[PDB]
Parts: structure tokens; C-alpha cells; sequence
């Protein structure tokens, strides 16, 4: 509350880690279905489906251009990307197993960096 805080954690270094995590999922053999924002015009049903389109090169630019307040707000959007995919793709699919397979990558390397 005002004038009362807990210990300041060192957010100094976030932007780094959160670029590097993010490398880490770019090269991924699995990344394909992420690495680009899905075509509208070509994906039919997707535009109307989901609502919050994101993918890996978005995020990347976001990130680069300050567009991320805090840690939180990149994972939210690293979420969003495998929420999408279960969304519109059967688990049973090659789409649908990438999406559980980067997410789960995703989710170790999240907390072995930061938790």
C-alpha cells in the first residue's frame, strides 16, 4: 500500500531472458505453424473465430519496441499463440500436436528462467 512495499526483485534483466526465451521457441523445429500471423484472407473461419490473433514475429516485434510492460504481458501473449491453436486445431493433427509440444516447451524454460 502507499509507502509500504515488499523487496524490490531485479527486473533488470528481463527483456534479455524474455528475448532469449523467444529464440528458443523461433528455432524450434515445431515453431512453423507460429512464426507468422495466419493468413485471413486464405485461413477461412479464422478471422471470425479468434478474436486475438498472435504469433511468434509480432511478439518479437512487440517485445523489440517497448510494447511489453512487464514479464507478465509477454507470457500472456506467448499463451494466447497455444490457446489459438487448440482453438482452431484438433489435438490429434500435426498443427494441433505442435501447439501442445510449444507450449510445454515454453512453459519449463518460463519457469527455470524466472521461478
Amino acid at each position: 500500500s502507499m509507502s509500504v512495499k515488499k523487496p524490490k526483485r531485479d527486473d533488470s534483466k528481463d527483456l534479455a531472458l524474455c528475448s532469449m526465451i523467444l529464440t528458443e521457441m523461433e528455432t524450434h523445429e515445431d515453431a512453423w505453424p507460429f512464426l507468422l500471423p495466419v493468413n485471413l484472407k486464405l485461413v477461412p473461419g479464422y478471422k471470425k473465430v479468434i478474436k486475438k490473433p498472435m504469433d511468434f514475429s509480432t511478439i518479437r516485434e512487440k517485445l523489440s519496441s517497448g510494447q511489453y510492460p512487464n514479464l507478465e504481458t509477454f507470457a500472456l501473449d506467448v499463451r494466447l499463440v497455444f490457446d489459438n491453436c487448440e482453438t482452431f486445431n484438433e489435438d490429434d493433427s500435426d498443427i494441433g500436436r505442435a501447439g501442445h509440444n510449444m507450449r510445454k516447451y515454453f512453459e519449463k524454460k518460463w519457469t527455470d528462467t524466472f521461478k
